[PDB]
């Protein structure tokens, strides 16, 4: 019993942490096999901030200019490029504690783990999901840069995300480890806002179900709804539509607590017109939308 | 920006859980050097939980009972050892992966993050902190029983919990590393119920501190009070004293942001008696109270191991 947002173990990842140095500029890269990577604006002068060239200012670079560092050991870097949005610096060792692994683009509503790190030195783990604004809610300082998301389902790390910035909001944008931005950013100091975000509904009914897991049935209604009845009441409250996929996804759910996931629904609309009058849902006193389905038969079930 | 409930990194702790065998039961075991501990409660059967003599169970079990795994590696045990709650399996080989540590005892408001594993596998981390109650608000299935709490300071692992069990109410008991447990629980089937839980005040005004910190300032208001009579107040709604050792420990945070203790208090007291009117505070309609004042600082400066 319980229901915590939880994180996967770090420890694969703090394996691969080291401190990039380029200029006055230092942030965090992902040391894998014989390559760091980390964020191309590594190389920017802050004037090289509002329009910078990254090929032309990478094309002045040599390999001596960037200084890598693994713990108390320098490593040397033998070769660069870029993909992307990404900066991968060729490097004369191997890293020992590379652990099987992945690069993996997420969609949004997908959740993930991040290590936050400054200087090359991990400070903590957080569990964490892309919103559907393609922004994330983290907690990030300046240096987190390079600081990366990740699942460990089995042995095998799925690296996600690659922090890059902070939108004037407070939120953070990022790219997946082919360098390649999610959402409508770009890494430039220019005028950028993060569009209106949502609530991920496929999310709010897989913590409902959890709910009813764990014996919290209060919530639950005679009523049924249809697809397209329920979308047009979500949609009044900031949600995201529910699609086909994910009443199919939700199935397993529906399935094992016996509560079809259109009547799962009805009771969503009930909650967003009721509020909670008082209560809590699995010690919560707003509607949680960073459990996916897969999060809550992985946590609820084993 | 942001402020999320963080744990510290596991990869310490990671290298060091093990899983541990004796006849039908498998929980989990911390390698430290070459000794493994765990829940004694390992060695108990069907009747035997019921009403345990540990002293007599332990005699019956020879070092070749205690099957230990560590990853696809047999460790053999060469001794055997109860102090208070734990079972201490001495090993043969001493782990390579041992980090600097030390076993400290938490007090109840205090946090720490936890290393949930089944079968010697690590599968999640998530921080929580001690309840007044001695309980932890933990997420836990059948099999986690020897998972783990720690803090880090550094570069040093202090070990402060260790899983033992499940209370009626869907909370989490466990002993220190010493075997000492938190609360007036037992390790065994019978009648035992957590009592009467308390808010950590102390955690609350710490989180508010935060949240000012991050922007968040509608709470805030033009008055203080005294620490008596904020505490005749937090008494009425469950909330924990609020000592001048408390008063101490926020000093940094009234520092930094200029709003003092007994001003933060005032706020306090005004959403205990009036709600929060439909707002929320760093994406929270409730009083988070599992962040401590150490815990806020730490995360408002990007301290890292
Ligand atoms: O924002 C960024 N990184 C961070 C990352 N995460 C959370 C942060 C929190 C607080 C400060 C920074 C944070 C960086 C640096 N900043 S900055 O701080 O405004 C700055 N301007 C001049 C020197 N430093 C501009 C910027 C612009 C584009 C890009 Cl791609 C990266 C970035
Ligand atoms: O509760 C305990 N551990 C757990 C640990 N964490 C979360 C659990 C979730 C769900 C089930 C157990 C959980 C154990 C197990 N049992 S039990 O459920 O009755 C049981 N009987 C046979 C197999 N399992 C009571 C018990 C009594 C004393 C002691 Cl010290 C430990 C324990
Ligand atoms: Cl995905």
């Amino acid at each position: 019993s319980g229901f915590r947002k939880m994180a996967f173990p770090s420890g694969k990842v703090e394996g691969c942490m080291v401190q990039v140095t380029c200029g006055t500029t230092t942030l965090n890269g992902l040391w894998l096999d014989d390559v760091v990577y980390c964020p191309r604006h590594v190389i920017c002068t802050s004037e090289d901030m509002l329009n910078p060239n990254y090929e032309d200012l990478l094309i002045r670079k040599s390999n001596h200019n960037f200084l890598v560092q693994a713990g108390n050991v320098q490593l040397r870097v033998i070769g660069h490029s870029m993909q992307n949005c990404v900066l991968k610096l060729k490097v004369d060792t191997a890293n020992p504690k590379t652990p099987k692994y992945k690069f993996v683009r997420i969609q949004p509503g997908q959740t993930f783990s991040v290590l936050a790190c400054y200087n090359g030195s991990p400070s903590g783990v957080y569990q964490c999901a892309m919103r559907p604004n393609f922004t994330i809610k983290g907690s990030f300082l300046n240096g987190s840069c390079g600081s990366v998301g990740f699942n460990i389902d089995y042995d095998c790390v799925s690296f996600c995300y690659m922090h890059h910035m902070e939108l004037p909001t407070g939120v953070h944008a990022g790219t997946d480890l082919e360098g390649n931005f999610y959402g409508p950013f770009v890494d430039r100091q220019t005028a950028q806002a993060a569009g209106t975000d949502t609530t991920i509904t496929v999310n709010v009914l897989a913590w409902l179900y959890a709910a009813v897991i764990n014996g919290d049935r209060w919530f639950l209604n005679r009523f049924t709804t249809t697809l397209n009845d329920f979308n047009l009441v979500a949609m009044k409250y900031n949600y995201e539509p529910l699609t086909q996929d994910h009443v199919d996804i939700l199935g397993p759910l529906s399935a094992q607590t016996g509560i079809a996931v259109l009547d799962m629904c009805a009771s969503l609309k009930e909650l967003l017109q009721n509020g909670m009058n008082g209560r809590t849902i699995l010690g919560s006193a707003l509607l949680e939308d960073e459990f996916t389905p897969f999060d809550v038969v992985r946590q609820c079930s084993g």
